[PDB]
């Protein structure tokens, strides 16, 4: 039975998609690592990360995290992130582009 | 070697500048948080962060971290970062070039 062939195996996938969420936190040191460690807990790797800091004396800053993961996993992760801070923006900042 | 009790009431803002370093790590999940937690240890906040992922099947990825801190503190931090991975790129001056 086993050991016969199996040199190649195709895994099914539910198409492809991306997820992104804007997470806000205090401009404290290490605030970002606590936000990203949650992604590590769910074993979700990020593909892009960008932080924006305003000079309007804002105590809080917005950090954009882009990652690819299942929508269910994503929703669960977002719910955990929402615990730390209220997230009302779940859209990417396509308004601002970067040279990259 | 603990010092004596005292307080530094002398401060100077004569020295000012920015620091940046390119830190490379494996494309593992949570690799970035370990890199950034070191900044937290030195109480260094980052002002900009950007990660680059290639599709050339590179096991390692390069993450750019920009922060403002003392040069001495920065050098010490870099030395700690160098422990985790060899860093040969330290924000090179690609703006100018020479043909020596
Ligand atoms: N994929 C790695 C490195 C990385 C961080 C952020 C953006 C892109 C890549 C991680 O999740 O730690
Ligand atoms: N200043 C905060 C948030 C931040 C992260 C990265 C870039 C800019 C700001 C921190 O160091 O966690």
């Amino acid at each position: 039975g086993p050991g016969n062939k199996g040199s190649s195996k195709r895994e099914a996938a539910t198409e492809s998609g991306k997820t992104a969420v804007v997470f806000s936190l205090k401009n404290e040191v290490g605030g970002l690592v606590k936000a990203l460690r949650l992604f590590q807990e769910k074993r979700v790797n990020m593909v892009h990360i960008e932080s924006r800091k305003s000079r309007r004396r804002s105590s809080e800053v917005e950090i954009f995290v882009d990652c690819e993961c299942g929508k269910t996993e994503f929703n669960e992760l977002i719910q955990l992130l929402k615990f730390q801070t209220t997230i009302v923006t779940l859209n990417p900042p396509e308004n601002i582009w970067t040279e990259e």
